[PDB]
DNA sequence: AAAA
DNA sequence: TTTT
DNA sequence: AAAA
DNA sequence: TTTT
């Protein structure tokens, strides 16, 4: 299948699958079942901050996810990505919903690549109606604001249960090499996730896959538009 | 057709076609005949220097190449980009040969673009591997030789072919210009070795803007630079 | 006396000294007397932004100045700055106020400096510290307050103070420009809120380049915009 | 004192005060006596390249010192620069000879901090006869080929003994703060060490410092012009 | 995350 | 460097 | 880093 | 908004 290595902002505990009684954030690696997880006290309907590093040194890959006027939440994983991912890979923010549902708005996303020195750099602060160096894939769709709705919202605004959807940057980065000295990248996004209901479900991901990659069927919910199991 | 905006180094006076009876930098707007040119001094097999630059404001195109401890030449053409590319672009480099031949030897290529309606594309490639999967090669170019880019067919003893054309077009798409926006700006830098034996090289290199589809227009070897599918 | 290139945001004009009448936009080089100036339809109590520009190829100064949803203003002068300034500068905001006055609140600034003979100097402020130690703070400006930098004094209810006069430098010096120089380029962005109770504002903010010496010269409260000594 | 963290390129081994019994690189915590080191297969008159990286998630100071078509060296150690450094420091080169010699060369040096987003960059790869962003100390000289010559080098061409130097970019940086989600800092620089001598000595570091910092008296030699003792 |  |  |  |  596609292998994935992701960094998930879950909102929806699911036990059956071994996500932690509370809302978290996880380093999932080839398994939606996260290698590490920590508390997270997402907030319904407030503009919120993620932060994605790595480098070759210490093969350590950390996230950080913040609010204006409240503690962050921090989690960290040593894993060598040359073990894990092939060397040319898409980078990608991809959300889901099932039976309980969320806006999963995105409003600016950047990345930096480095590799010795060969780099790659994007960032968007605005999302066009047609924004061609990025591929849409399942329900993300671009224009309504300037925003990335990764999720279906209908007319009125509602978020729509049962939906999945990921935005890939369309050039394939040089994310590690057998050759090389050092490599780095960092990701940053914020995002907006509301729910009129009292359960917000299911939450966001940042993503390295194989360049190929696409939403595996019936991934909405729990798999968060990465895993088509949850081994 | 493709739509195409460049900057030509081109080292082979074609008379036939306006180029002036001397190596020179230009401009080219959807045609191969430069909006304007500028006299420039080639150094066979030495490692030479370009860079393009732009913006909504001045809706200026300039250029500069340079050699190490030697005059640069430069080159600039007003012209609104809004006008003449779509919103949507690929950036690339493209280099030709004919009757006579040159090594198109690239040994570093960097490409920053900014839009504020911030949105921000930068790469730089200072080494290219073996398969390098963010470049698009159309025709004869060539990655992993030394780490170079080579553009047109090189021999196994780096003595260059006539009658051919290579490009490399960046993967992702750029956004160049939009309608409801404030300030744009590109600037591109690249390093090249142009070498022939003898006194006599062909045709040149060029950065170039394209539609994202664009490819080399059929029979586009020699004065065409891989740019262009006839002399208009 | 200080040599100084600004970008003036002038929002009350003063007719003794050539300012035209209504709020503006303009070049200053070594003078108050704007050598090239733009109609600005500036905004009370909205946040603005501001864009300045320049290449060592072009040799040409471009500003733009946008609100929201709205027309922005753009002026631009051809100047080379290898004949007007030091190869060695620093880089700041002014404000002033007179008689009539304004909040000066700046809320973001990015500076980038570029010079082939790659040497780079980049810096983004998009808060500011109660003690921001790489800014050298002159007059009234100050910091910490909401994370701004407040180029002239205001009141605890943010009611702005007349005849005050402040700047901001970054604290390294900057190699603006060099003899022996291929490419040279520096961009400019910051963000402002300029208030004030009554349809009478005065007197505005400007980027400025100087000597790294360079001080509040004795009086630039009000039109000098604490840039200039006198007004020739 | 002056308060001192620093990635040393040290060439010449003194047992006396720690060293190993080999040219190693260390990282150096208020102290000459490294907290952590690596061997380093130092390569006369080859053009060598530095990377030192750092953020407030990990707290780990890491560094990878490289020549052409060689395995490189790397050394890292994990220390919460919030409780060494004050939040305003300055960043520098130093280098130093005593009774044995070489030219500490430096050819090219960046450096990158981002703390929220406020960023400072510099890149230098050539260095003019009056480098006013740059504060030297002591022996150290600008305008030489284009390059940053940190300790003595005579008309001839010719190391000097006894020599100390340092490079510090000349705008305070702000290296964490309290109330902060993501702080970071990159350096890269190439380095030539030539010794016609069968023993160079003694080396080069990169160096966070109090702003005001100086090169402490007789810190030539194995202080590496950072340290006024040994300890 | 709160009630059965 | 060939062709007018 | 090599010899005493 | 005052002064010619
Ligand atoms: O502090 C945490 C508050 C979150 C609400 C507490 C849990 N409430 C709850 C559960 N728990 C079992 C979860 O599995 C059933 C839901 O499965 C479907 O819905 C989710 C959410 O969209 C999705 O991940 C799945 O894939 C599937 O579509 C209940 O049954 C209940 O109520
Ligand atoms: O013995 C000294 C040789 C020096 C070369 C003289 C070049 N001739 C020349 C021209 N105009 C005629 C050029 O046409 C050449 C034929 O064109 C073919 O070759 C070129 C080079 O690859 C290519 O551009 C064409 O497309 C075609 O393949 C001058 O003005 C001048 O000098
Ligand atoms: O009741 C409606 C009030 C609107 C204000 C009218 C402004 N007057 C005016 C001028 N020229 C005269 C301006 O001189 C004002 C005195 O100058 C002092 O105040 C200003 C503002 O701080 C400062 O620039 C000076 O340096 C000095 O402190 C027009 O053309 C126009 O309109
Ligand atoms: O594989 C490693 C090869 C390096 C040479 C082997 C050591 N040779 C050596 C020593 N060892 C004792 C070192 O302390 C004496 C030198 O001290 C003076 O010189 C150094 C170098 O410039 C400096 O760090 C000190 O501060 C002082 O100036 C010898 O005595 C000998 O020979
Ligand atoms: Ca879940
Ligand atoms: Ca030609
Ligand atoms: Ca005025
Ligand atoms: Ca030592
Ligand atoms: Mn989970
Ligand atoms: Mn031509
Ligand atoms: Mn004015
Ligand atoms: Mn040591």
């Amino acid at each position: 299948a596609d292998t994935i290595v992701a960094v998930e902002l879950d909102t929806y505990p699911n036990t059956d699958i071994g996500d932690p009684s509370y809302p978290h954030i996880g380093i999932d690696i080839k398994s939606v079942r996260s290698k590490k997880t920590a508390k997270w006290n997402m907030q319904n309907g407030k503009v919120g901050t993620a932060h994605i590093i790595y480098n070759s040194v210490d093969k350590r890959l950390s996230a950080v996810v913040s609010y204006p006027n409240a503690d962050s939440a921090t989690v960290s994983y040593d894993v060598d990505l040359d073990n894990v991912l092939p060397e040319w890979v898409r980078v990608g923010l991809s959300a889901s919903t099932g039976l309980y549902k969320e806006t999963n708005t995105i409003l600016s996303w950047s990345f930096t690549s480095k590799l010795k020195t060969n780099a790659l750099h994007f960032m968007f602060n605005q999302f066009s109606k047609d924004q061609k160096d990025l591929i849409l894939q399942g329900d993300a769709t671009t224009g309504t604001d300037g925003n990335l709705e990764l999720t279906r919202v209908s007319s009125n605004g509602s978020p729509q249960g049962s939906s999945v959807g990921r935005a890939l940057f369309y050039a394939p980065v040089h994310i590690w090499e057998s050759s090389a000295v050092v490599a780095s990248f960092e990701a940053t996004f914020t995002f907006l996730i509301k729910s009129p209901d009292s359960h917000p479900a299911d939450g966001i991901a940042f993503f390295i896959s194989n360049i190929d990659s696409s939403i595996p069927s019936g991934s909405t919910g729990r798999l968060l538009g990465l895993f088509p199991d949850a081994n």
